[PDB]
């Protein structure tokens, strides 16, 4: 199965945070 990068990027960068695919689940961090 992929991950919702999409989704993940906007939804963390509604929260101030860079979206990260780990493989299947979405992540959010600090900017590199």
């Amino acid at each position: 199965a992929f991950c919702n990068l999409r989704r993940c990027e906007l939804s963390c960068r509604s929260l101030g945070l860079l979206g990260k695919c780990i493989g299947e689940e979405c992540k959010c961090v600090p900017y590199n």
